[PDB]
């Protein structure tokens, strides 16, 4: 992620398959001439996409140029949590699906990854980073307390973001619920709120693995409503 200051993102296309199935993500998606309405309403809830990017002197060299979602915040504080049961896709190799497994093996059983967050605390002026290791050591006991730490900033748990969270999260549940043509694999929400100020971001990110179905994404589902059954705890804290 290639931070830029008119505000977006470019996004460094993976290497093959990865790379270029994101690519015909956004594409899809941000087709001019898109009149499906679920794909419509799809783009709410992800980065504005602003089309393939590539250097002047280098065109071999792919990008996604996205928005960047934290623009509009003085001191974001950001999170990734990747979604789902299953982190591999439906054409995965035994071995492949091993090494998705391996990587977490709770995500059968919790349904969603923190792959790391940005806090910033107001008393140091100073942030604080959990890297992929956190959230992967993440059990059902220390779940709640791991994604809590996310809208703490060491002085008060802040309830309006988790409660803004929750909120934004139903509003994506929703369109889960109203969709059965795209399952999603190893994509993740993007969430921001202000750390330094009631704004929040809850964005869809990550869509090398997303492809087209017949059927409810069950395990995204699942990890959706098991992640807003946390947040709502962390409210009674
Ligand atoms: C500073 C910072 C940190 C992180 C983790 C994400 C972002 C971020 O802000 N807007 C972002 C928009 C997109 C993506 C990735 C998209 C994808 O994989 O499809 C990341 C972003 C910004």
């Amino acid at each position: 992620i290639l931070q830029h200051p008119d505000g977006t993102v470019l996004k460094q296309l993976q290497p093959p398959p990865r790379g270029p199935r994101e690519l015909e993500f956004y594409n899809m998606v941000y087709a001019a001439d898109c009149f499906d309405g679920v794909l419509l309403e799809l783009r709410k809830y992800l980065p504005k996409y602003y089309g393939i990017w590539s250097p002047p002197t280098a065109p071999n060299d792919l990008y996604l140029k996205l928005e960047d979602v934290t623009h509009k915040f003085n001191k974001p504080c950001i999170m990734d949590v990747k979604i789902g049961q299953k982190s591999y896709d439906p054409f995965a190799s035994s071995e492949k699906i091993q090494q998705q497994v391996s990587k977490y093996p709770l995500m059968e059983e919790i349904g969603f990854l923190v792959l790391g967050m940005r806090v910033y605390h107001v008393h140091s002026d100073s942030y604080e980073t959990e890297n992929q290791h956190y959230g992967r050591s993440l059990t059902k006991e220390t779940i709640k307390d791991g994604v809590s730490r996310f809208f703490h900033n060491g002085y008060c748990l802040r309830k309006d973001a988790v409660a803004a969270s929750i909120q934004k999260i139903e509003k994506i549940l929703q369109w889960f619920e109203n969709q059965k043509q795209l399952n999603f694999y190893a994509s993740s929400l993007l969430f921001v709120y202000e750390g330094s100020g009631g704004e929040v971001e809850v964005r869809m990110i990550d869509f090398a693995h997303v492809f087209p179905s017949n059927t409810i994404d069950e395990g995204y589902v699942y990890g959706l409503k098991h992640l807003i059954s946390v947040l709502r705890s962390i409210l009674d804290n």
